[PDB]
């Protein structure tokens, strides 16, 4: 490509990036409202910020990488990004929860088919001397589509749906004015449809401002490996060594309580200090997000500031920052004052990510660098299945277990045989002789399994630990 204009191609790219994570964060931020509008258990919370992405790589991302290699490169993304934006909006208006549980799926369907393909094309778009920093800019769309997720949540969230149907009458838009009223729409379907839509705009922009790489504009004295490079076979190489094995199943949990821990997140936040859905993911959830990328970053730093030799470092020996990082977890949701709850969480989160972005560098320095790269890609899908799939099952069907004992334990199952969520937040008065313990109940079930959640950083801990031992004969020398 040109230089002004591959330099326009990695803009769309990144904004196509943080636009994912945008549409695939946002929901953690409508979270309390999704559940009274539907009525549902954390448990189907936890249902369906999880699992759902089982199908992320399940299905679409082995074939999008097939395909995605073998042609139509730009096509690719500008289709899914249709694909995911419109999944989005769908989400925006859907009647049934089941019918939300198919939009995610379909939503994750779409998002598999963006990093291959604009990997290919940032590799083919730039030259050797500068494609690094390129790939890096790219990255970045991660974090800022997390913390510009949870301010455009906030934002869009507490919207009277009446404002939204009187902007769009005064824009000339009156095929929906009348079409439905907007004073029974809730602000979440507002959200999705405002973050989903510009998608379609932006995958035609796409299809239109950016031509296709003509490929191979690659390094030039390379002879033929003729073994295929890295393929099935970097697997039994990084398979025999178990500090692979283990640094994965540490990553992968460190990962599962850190998504169960945004999937309830605002949810805890309000029902316990009885925060706006906009406050809980504006002055809380844009600043958690960033510290949360920072402390993986500067674990990633403490690694490569000492990673040139000594590794898996730590005090001595065990990685107990994870320990660390249980008990100021605790302190956050063990705490009447929430200026406390926030900056002991901040603490928190920076040892948590720490130890997450330092496994990722200690995973590197494992294997041949011919075989590093499908190392990471292994690592990042034991990581995201175990951790997107099983960390907000546990932190909701822990939610209702520990809300069920409660409600044992003061045999109140007569009151909550009739108890849905949204009651409890600002209709005290109507609900009945038993409402205030019920929502004191749905409170603090989640309180007891986000504390629940935070103590598998034990099993992170341990992991990571038994990794530390049997590193040293895993390692990777030239000698």
């Amino acid at each position: 490509g040109s230089k002004p204009y591959r330099s326009y191609v990695l803009l769309a790219l990144t904004l196509i990036y943080t636009l994912n994570f945008i549409d695939r964060t946002v929901i953690t931020v409508v979270a309390q409202p999704i559940i009274n509008t539907f009525s549902l258990s954390d448990a189907q919370w936890g249902l369906l910020t999880g699992p759902p992405f089982a199908l992320f790589y399940a299905l679409m991302g082995i074939p999008i990488a097939m395909w995605a290699d073998r042609g139509n490169r730009v096509f690719i993304i500008s289709l899914c990004v249709i694909i995911w934006s419109i999944m989005t909006v769908f989400c925006g208006l859907a009647a049934s929860f089941i019918w939300l549980l198919l939009f995610r799926v379909g939503v994750a369907i779409g998002e598999a088919g963006c990093t291959p393909p604009a990997n290919s094309i940032i590799t083919d778009y730039y030259p050797p001397k500068s494609r690094a920093n390129a790939i890096g800019i790219y990255s970045m769309g991660v974090t800022v589509g997390g913390v510009m997720a949870q301010l455009f949540g906030g934002a869009l969230a507490g919207l009277q749906g009446a404002d939204f149907g009187n902007f769009l009458s005064s824009i000339g838009l009156g095929w929906l004015f009348s079409g439905i009223n907007w004073e029974e729409v809730e602000g979440w379907r507002l959200v999705f449809v405002i973050v989903g839509a510009p998608g379609i705009l932006v995958a035609l922009i796409l299809w239109l401002t950016t031509r296709e790489p003509p490929r191979g504009y690659s390094d030039p004295k390379g002879k033929t490996p003729l073994e295929k490079a890295g393929f099935f076979e970097a697997f039994r190489e990084f398979g025999a060594k178990p500090t692979f094995w283990s640094l994965s199943l540490g990553a992968a949990f460190v990962a599962f309580v850190g998504y169960g821990l945004i999937s309830f997140q605002a949810p805890f936040l309000m029902r316990v200090h009885g925060v706006s859905v906009s406050e809980a993911a504006i002055r809380y959830g844009a600043p958690l997000a960033a510290v949360a990328a920072f402390g993986t970053f500067l674990g990633g730093f403490l690694s490569e500031k000492f990673t040139p030799r000594f590794p898996a470092i730590v005090a001595w020996l065990p990685g107990v920052g994870l320990l660390i990082a249980i008990p100021a977890y605790i302190a956050a949701f063990l705490t009447p004052s929430l200026t406390m709850a926030f900056w002991m969480w901040v603490i928190a989160a920076i040892a948590h990510y720490a130890y997450l972005g330092a496994q990722y560098t200690v995973s590197t320095a494992i294997v041949s660098p011919r075989s590093r790269a499908t190392t990471v890609s292994v690592l990042l899908l034991i990581v995201s299945l175990i951790g997107n799939g099983l960390g907000p099952m546990f932190t909701g069907m822990m939610s209702s277990a520990f809300m069920g004992g409660i409600i044992r334990k003061n045999g109140l199952e007569e009151a909550f045989a009739t108890f849905n969520p949204g009651l409890c937040a600002g209709r005290m008065a109507e609900i009945g002789e038993m409402g205030p313990a019920l929502c004191s109940a749905y409170a603090e079930g989640l309180r007891q399994s986000m504390v629940a959640t935070v103590v598998f950083l034990v099993i992170a801990a341990a992991f990571y630990f038994l990794a530390s031992r049997t590193f040293l004969k895993d390692r990777w020398s030239p000698a």
